[PDB]
């Protein structure tokens, strides 16, 4: 359970984007099964996630719009990295509008989280979480 690390990178977002200690735990949790979280910063932590990939793989292969090496040393090949993709991208397009990008993006990550599931190959949270990051 999580070959990604994001203690130090959710440390510095926390401070640049003035967010409070719940995106600690809740940055975590929100990809649990059958967890619904609502909070806003929780879409801030992901956005500035997206902005800090080069802290996050270890191996150095995930980098954003390109991600497919990393992908592969995640039990994924190109077909199905790919899939989790054109998820990202359909939520990208049917997630609401709005200003707050915090807020859109946790639109997005929300309707991730539920088209993944319904992919018949279950993808490791690292693959999803890195994939989704990569594309926001």
């Amino acid at each position: 359970n999580l070959s990604l690390n994001f203690g130090k990178a959710l440390d510095e977002c926390k401070k640049e984007m003035t967010l409070t200690d719940a995106i600690n735990e809740d940055f975590y949790n929100f990809w649990k099964e059958g967890y619904e979280i609502k909070n806003r910063e929780t879409g801030c932590a992901i956005m500035c996630l997206s902005t800090k990939l080069n802290m996050l793989d270890p191996e150095g292969n995930l980098h954003h719009g390109n991600a497919m090496e990393f992908a592969k040393k995640h039990g994924a090949d190109e077909t199905m990295a790919q899939q989790l993709i054109d998820i990202v991208h359909g939520c990208e397009k049917s997630t609401p509008a709005n200003d707050d990008k915090c807020i859109w993006t946790l639109g997005v990550a929300t309707c991730f989280k539920a088209e993944i599931h319904k992919l018949n190959w279950a993808p490791s949270m690292d693959v999803a979480v890195g994939e989704i990051l990569a594309e926001v």
